[PDB]
């Protein structure tokens, strides 16, 4: 469950930064 | 890089745990 967490929020990372390049 | 992250996140979980008993 923390290996899915952490890669859930690796894409939120991924997420956040392409928002902020928009 | 996974499973090194889910720990760190297992243990601030257990750290803020015992600062909210504390
Ligand atoms: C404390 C409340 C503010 C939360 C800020 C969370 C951090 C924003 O996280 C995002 O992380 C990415 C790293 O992968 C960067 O590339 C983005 O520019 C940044 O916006
Ligand atoms: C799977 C969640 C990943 C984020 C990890 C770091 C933040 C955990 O935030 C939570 O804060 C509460 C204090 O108000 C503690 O009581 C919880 O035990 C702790 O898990």
């Amino acid at each position: 469950p923390l290996v899915v967490a952490a890669s859930i929020i690796a894409i939120l990372h991924l997420i956040l930064w392409e928002l902020d390049r928009l």
